[PDB]
C-alpha cells in the first residue's frame, strides 16, 4: 500500500543539516537583551564572520533582542534561547528581495528570517521568534477591521489585483517591484530555493503572514515548534513547491490553514511547474478555534500536489480537518493525499471539504483532483461530515473513505460531480459496510 | 397535507360501478348438464346463456357438482354464478375455432380463453365456486418449453410462433391475418374481457390455469373483488390489467405463478399501433402470500400504450419475489409514470424489494421508454437481496423515484442504482437512518 | 427444541374419530330447506334412529334448515352442506342443560350444538351454521349499546355477579340454575367432557356468544372451519380444560379474542382444577379489524394452561397478536406458551401483550406467569410492540423475544415488574443483538 | 437552567489572586540552575525576604534547581521558567507537616510544594516541576513490582491499614505521627486550607503521587498546566474538599485518575464533613492510555461532593470518560454531577462508570448517588458505554444521559440496582429516543 512505500521514500531523503562545529554569542556583538537596543547589525556582524570562517552556531542567550530583518546565509544554525523580537516598521525590510505572495512570485519587503539559495540552515532553541505584527503593525494591512483596518488606511487589495495581471500577463518577476508605497506583508520565515534546513524547538507569535514559508525547497525537516498566532493569514506552514519534508510533533494555533501544501498560483505557478511532493506530517497537534483546516492542500496549487502523507495527528476545534481547494484558473492537481489514523475533534465547519469553486473564479484550466484517502479517522462535529464539490467537465475522482467513525455532523455527504467510496464508515445514525456513489448525492 | 394519491383514488372510486344485471334468473340443471364431473355440459351453458339473453340478460346458476366443459362465452347483461366447480376440459380442438384475443401483449385470433366476452356490457362472475383449469405438466403447461412443468425433448412448443407473432406485428400484418390455434402452441387466457364495460368478477377461486388467470383487455369499469388465484404454473399471472381504465382490485387473496398484480397495454409496435394505456387502477386490501410470485404490484414489461396513475394501497406481500416491481426496455416505448406504492406491508421477500429495470430481456431498439414519478410511501418491508434496485439507462435516467416514512430490513443490498434519480425521506434501511438521501447516477449501498 | 417436542407429542395423540360406515338423510325425517318449515324434530329423530343403530353420518343437503338446538350423542357425524339456522327464541333452548359461562359451570340455556359425555362426535361438510344473532336477538343480553341493548332493559350484569357469588361461595353446580328469567347467553357449538371430537370444513356466523367451545374434552381437532361473527364476545375458538388439541387451517373474523385458551374462573376453575394443555394451533389466517387477540390465554385460566404451540399463523388487522390476561383473584398460572414462526401485520394496540390486573379485579391467589417464548415473529404496527405489566409482589417472568422483527409500532417496550429477555430483535431503529431487563422500563 | 446556573456561580467567586508588585530573582540567594547545588536555602531565604515585605515574585530563572521541600507564605508568587528538579531523600521532606494520604489526615513528609493556611498564592510561569519520583524513588512504596517494589522490601501496606484504623477510632490528628520509618508518600503540589490559589503554566513530572492537591480550599484556578506522569497514584488533580475551584485549558497524562473530585474518606472525611462543591472543569485535553478515568468522583467523598460542571473537554485514549466510585464504607454522597458537551475517543474500559462497590468493602455508612447529568457526550470505544451498579438497598438515581452517542462499545449498558434515564441517545447505531430502565439491566 502506497502511504508506508511514500513515507519510507520521505524518511529516505529527510536528513538534518550538517552545522560547523563553530559557536559564537551574539552578546559579544554589542547587542543587548533589553528589548530597547537596535541588535541588527550584530545579528549582521555574526553571520558575517561566521560563514568567512564556513558556518556555524550564533547564540541568542536569554533576553529580548530587537532587530530588523535576519538574513541567513549557507551551514549558519541560528539557536534562539531567549526571544527574537522584530522591529514593525516596514523601511528595516528593504531593499526588496526575490519572494512570494500567495503564489505569486514578486520583490517584495524582506521576510523578517529570510535565507536565499542557501543549503544547511538551522533554526533551533527553545525561545521565542515574535514578528510584532498587531492590529496597529502588519495586520491592517489586510483591510479587515476585525485587525485594525480603518477607511482612509491603504491595504493590499490593489497591490493584489495588479499582481495577478503582472502574472497573467507573464511579466518577468524583476519587472513585479513592491516595497514601499505598496501593502503586501513578507512571510515571516522564509527558505527560498534553499536545500538540508531545519526549524526546531522555537515558539513563533504575532506573525505578519505565513509564519513558515519553505519555497522551492528540499530535505526540509520542521519538529516541536509552536506557532501561536490568529491574525489574518496567519498559516501556520505553508510548504510550497518543496520536495522531501517532514513536519513532526508541532502545535498549533493559527489565523488562517494550519499546514498548508502549495506550488504556486495560476499562471506564475504554470510557469515554474514543480510540485510540491513527499511531504510526511505527523504526530502533531491542533488546538484552534481559529484554524481554517488542520491539513489543507491548495488553493494555489498550479504546480501540482502529489504524495502527501498525514498519519497520526490530533485536531481540536478546528474548522476544517482535511482541505483541499482549487478552481478552474489553477490547472495543476492534487493527487495521492493520504490523511490516516488522525483525530479531529469539535469541528466547525467541514471534517472533509474538497471544494473545486474556490473563490467562485473561473478560467480555462481544469484541476486534476484524485486518489485521495482517509481512514481510521474518529471525528466530530461539523456542518459536513463529507463536502466534495467537482465540476460538471471536471469530476473528483477515485476518493476513498474507510475504517471511520465521524459523530456529530449536520449533514453526513454532499456530493456534487465526484466519485466516493466509504468502506466500514460509521456517520451517526448511518453505517455504511460499502458505499459508493457517482454522480450527486445528499445524505442526512 | 394534501395528497395526490389520495386525489387518483377518489377519481377512480367516482367511475367504478357494478354493473346492472337483470331480475332473472335460470339454473344449468335445467339444460341438460350433470354436475357428476363425467358430463359434457358445454352445450348447458351455450342454451343456458342463449336462454337469459333472449330474455334481455341475468343470472345463470350454476349449483353445487362438477361440470364438465370447454370454453364459455357470455354475452351482455350476463350473470355466471358459481356455487360449484366448472372445471374446463383441456381438449385445445375445444378452444376453436379462432377468437380475436391477445398473447404477451401482441393481438391474434387463437384458442378461446377459457371463459370469454368481446364487446359485452355489464357482464359479472360471481359466487363462491371454483373455476379449474385443468391445466398441469400433461395439459396446456408442456407449451411453455420448461421441463419442470412437463416439457420434454423433442416436443414442440410455444418459442417458434412468439417469434412469428411478433415479426406480424412489426410488419403491419393485420390482426385478421394474424391466424394460430390449430397446429400452434400459444396458450389462451384463463377468464378474458376483450373491450368489455362494466365487469365485475367476485367470490370465486381459480385454479390450474393454462396461462394468464384474469385478463382485462381495453375494458373500463372492472372490478374484482374477494376472489382467490391459486395456480403456480408457468406465467400463472394473476389479473393482468391491459389497457384498461378505471379499475379496482380488492379484498383478493393470491397464490400465483409469476406476477400477481400486473398492469399492462401492449408490446412493442402492436402496443403503439393501439395507443391506449392503462390508467386510473386501484388496487387495494388485498393479499398476497406466495413463493412463486414474480411480484405483488407490476408494472410492464408490455407496457407501450403507457401505464399511468396507479394506486396500490394497503396490500399485503408474504414471500413474494418482489413487493414492486417495473419493466420495460428500449423496444418498448411508451411509459410508466404516476405510480403510487402506499401503505404496503412486505414480509420475507426474496429477490428485490423495489425493482425498476429498463433492461428487460436485455432487448434494445429505438423506442426509449419514460420511467419517471413513482412514489413508494410508508413501506414496511422485510427481507431481500436488494431493498432497491434501480437500472435506468445512460440515454433515458429513471427519474424521480422517491421512498418515504419507510422501513426495509435483513435485505443484503441498501441501493443499487445505475442511470437513476433517486430520493429518500425518514427512511430506515437495514438499520441506517435517513432525513434524506439523494442520489443522481451510479451508487451501491449497502 | 421443546416446542418442536411439544408439537411432537401433541401429533402422537390427536386423531380423527371413527364414525360407523351408515348414513341416513335429513329431508327423511321431516325437514325442509325452505328456511320456513321448524326442523327441531326432524333432527331429534334422525339422531336418534342413528344411534339407535350405534351411530352414523347425518346429511344436511342443500338448503336453508330452521331449528332450535341440536343436541348430538355419540358415534354420530353431523355432515353440513346446506345451512342450518337456529331459531333466536330462548324457550327453544330450554331445559336448562350442564354448561359453563365465562368459566363458571352451571345449568342454563342449551348451547345451538351441544354434546355432554360424548365419544367420536363430527361436524362436517361445506355448509353454514347460522345462529341468528343480531342487535334484537341474543347480543342485546351483554348490556352495549353498539349491540342493541336499550334503557331500562334487561341484561347479563345482575346474573353474572350472582353466579360469581355462588362459585365463591361453593355452591354446588346442580344448585346454579339460570336458563328462563336471566340473560346468560350459551355458546354456540360445545363439547362438554367429550373425546375423539372433529369439526371441519364449515363457517359460522351470527353467533351468540363463543363459537368453538369445547370443555373438559381429549383429542380435539378443528380444521378448515371459518368463523365470521363480529358481535360482543364473539370468540372463535375457546378450549377450556381441555388437552391434545389441534387447531389448523382455519380462517377468523371475530368480535373478541379469536383464538383463546381457558381453563375455569376463580374458585370454580380451581375447584375443578384441570389445566388446558397440549394445544397446537398452525397454519391459520386471522383477517380481523375486530379482533381483540389472535392468539390469546385466559382470562379464565384458574385451573392452568401449559404447553401450548402456536406456529406458522398469519394475523391481519387485529388487535393483539398474543395476549395474556389475569389478575390475582384467578390463582392457576401460565407457561410454557411458544409463539414461533407468525406473522402480526397491522396491529393496532399491542402485538405482545401480558398483564396481571385484568378487569381491575383483586384477590389472594396470585398467579403464575412464566416462560413465555416468542420466535421468528415478523410484525407490523402498534401503539406497543411489547407491553408487560406484573405485579410488585408477582413478576411477569422468563420472557423471552428472539429473531423477531417489529416495524412501525410507537413504543417499543413497555415493562412493568416483569423479566424480559431479548435476542437478535429489529424495532424500527432500535436493535437488540442482546437484552435483559428486570424491573421497569420504557424503550421507544 | 441548572449546570449554566452552577457555572455562573462558581465564576462570580473565582479571581487570580493579588501579588504585590514586587520581585526578587533566585539567584540572589546564592542557587546555581546547574543542577547539582543545592538550593534548598535559597528558596527559603527569597520567599522570606519577600514575605517580611509584605509578599510578591520569587523568579526562578533557566536552568535546573536542585531542591528539598518548598514551603510557600501567604502573597508569594513562585513564577517558574526554569526546572525546579526536588531531590528524592524522604529525609530533607522532614519535620512531619499536616497533610492527608487517600482522604485521611495525618503528619506526614511534607509535600514538594506546600502551604498551609496561607492566602494570595501563585504558581507561574512556563517551567517545569520534577519531583524525580521513578522505580527508585517514592514510586516502590506502593508495592507494585512493576514501579520497582522488591520481594521482602518495605511498602505502605501497614502504614495504610494503620491510619485506617487511627482514623476509625478517633485518635487525635496530631497523634497520627508518620514520616521516618513509615511508607506514606507525599503529595506534589499541596494547598492545605488556602485561599485565593493560582496554578499555571507549569509542566509537572515524576511525581510521588498525587500531582495538584488542594485540600480545604477556596477560589482556586487551576489552567494553562500540563501533568505528565505515569507512575501509581499519580492523579492529576485532586480537589479534596474545596470550593469554587476552576479547571480550564490543562492537558493531562496520568497513571491514575485525571482529575478527581474528592472530600476525606469514611470516619475522618464525616468527621470533617466539608463537601467539595462548585468545580467548573472545562476546555481541557487528556490524552493518556493509562489515565484511569477523565472525570472521576471518589472513592473518597465522604464528606460529599455536589455541583460539578465538566464541560467542553477532550478524552483521549482513557480508561474512563466519568466515573463515580463509592461503596457503604464511606456515606457522604455524590450528586448534581454534570458532564456536558464533551467528547471521549478510544476509551479502554467504560465510557461512563458509576460503582457503589469500591475495592469490594462494606460497613453501615450508605452513600447517596443521585442527579447525575450526561449531555451532548460524543464516545468512541469502550467494554462498556454504560455502567451502573448500586445496592440492593441503596440504587443509584436519576441518572439522565441525553443527545449522548456512543459507538464501538462492546456492551451498551450494564445496570444492577439502579435508574437510568436516557433521551434522544444512539448507541453502536441503535437509536433511542426515550430509554428508561429502573433495577437490572444487560444490553448488547
Amino acid at each position: 500500500e502506497l502511504a508506508k512505500k511514500i513515507e519510507e521514500e520521505i524518511l529516505n531523503h529527510v536528513r538534518e543539516p550538517q552545522i560547523p562545529d563553530r559557536e559564537v554569542n551574539l552578546l559579544d556583538f554589542g547587542a543587548r537583551g533589553d528589548g530597547r537596543t537596535d541588535c541588527s547589525e550584530s545579528f549582521k556582524r555574526a553571520i558575517e564572520e561566521l560563514s568567512k570562517q564556513g558556518g556555524g552556531r550564533l547564540i541568542v542567550p536569554e533576553g529580548v533582542f530587537l532587530t530588523g530583518p535576519i538574513h541567513l546565509k549557507s551551514n549558519i544554525e541560528l539557536h534562539v534561547k531567549g526571544t527574537i523580537k522584530f522591529i514593525p516598521d516596514p523601511e528595516r525590510y528593504l531593499p526588496v528581495v526575490l519572494t512570494r505572495f500567495e503564489g505569486i512570485e514578486l520583490y517584495n519587503y524582506s521576510p523578517l528570517v529570510y535565507a536565499l539559495d542557501c543549503e544547511n540552515v538551522a533554526i533551533t532553541g527553545s525561545g521565542v521568534l515574535d514578528g510584532s505584527a498587531d492590529n496597529e503593525h502588519w495586520w491592517p494591512w489586510k483591510g479587515k477591521k476585525d485587525f485594525g483596518w480603518k477607511e482612509g488606511l491603504p491595504n493590499q487589495q490593489e497591490d493584489v489585483k495588479k499582481l495577478k495581471e503582472m502574472a497573467e500577463r507573464g511579466t518577468p518577476v524583476e519587472e513585479r517591484v513592491f516595497g514601499k508605497g505598496h501593502y503586501l506583508r513578507p512571510s515571516f520565515v522564509q527558505f527560498y530555493r534553499c536545500r538540508n534546513v531545519l526549524v526546531e524547538g522555537v515558539k513563533i507569535i504575532n506573525s505578519p503572514m505565513w509564519c513558515i514559508h519553505p519555497v522551492l525547497s528540499e530535505n526540509v525537516i520542521i519538529r516541536n515548534i509552536e506557532i501561536s498566532s490568529t491574525g489574518p493569514n496567519n498559516d501556520g506552514i505553508d510548504p510550497e513547491s518543496c520536495k522531501y519534508m517532514l513536519i513532526e510533533k508541532c502545535r498549533f494555533d493559527t489565523g488562517d490553514d494550519s499546514v498548508v501544501i502549495k506550488s504556486g498560483r495560476d499562471a506564475d505557478g504554470r510557469r515554474i511547474g514543480v510540485p510540491s511532493e513527499y511531504i510526511l506530517v505527523r504526530d502533531n497537534l491542533v488546538i484552534s478555534q481559529a484554524s481554517h483546516g488542520g491539513l489543507v492542500i491548495g488553493s494555489e496549487m498550479s504546480g501540482g500536489v502529489r504524495n502527501v502523507v498525514a498519519r497520526n495527528n490530533v485536531y481540536m476545534n478546528v474548522e476544517r480537518a482535511l482541505r483541499l481547494k482549487t478552481n478552474s484558473r489553477r490547472g495543476g492537481y492534487m493527487e495521492n493525499i493520504f490523511f490516516i489514523d488522525n483525530v479531529a475533534v469539535n469541528v466547525s465547519e467541514e471534517v472533509i471539504r474538497i471544494n473545486l469553486r474556490y473563490d467562485n473564479e473561473e478560467g480555462e484550466y481544469l484541476p486534476v483532483v484524485r486518489s485521495v484517502f482517509v481512514k481510521n479517522l474518529k471525528a466530530t462535529g461539523g456542518k459536513y461530515a463529507v463536502r466534495i464539490e467537482g465540476l460538471e467537465n471536471d469530476y473528483v475522482k477515485d476518493i476513498l473513505i474507510s475504517d471511520t467513525i465521524i459523530e456529530g455532523a449536520k449533514i453526513s455527504v454532499l456530493l456534487e460531480f465526484g466519485q466516493l467510496g466509504m468502506e466500514n464508515v460509521i456517520m451517526n445514525g448511518s453505517r455504511f459496510e460499502k458505499l459508493y456513489i457517482e454522480g450527486k448525492a445528499l445524505l442526512k
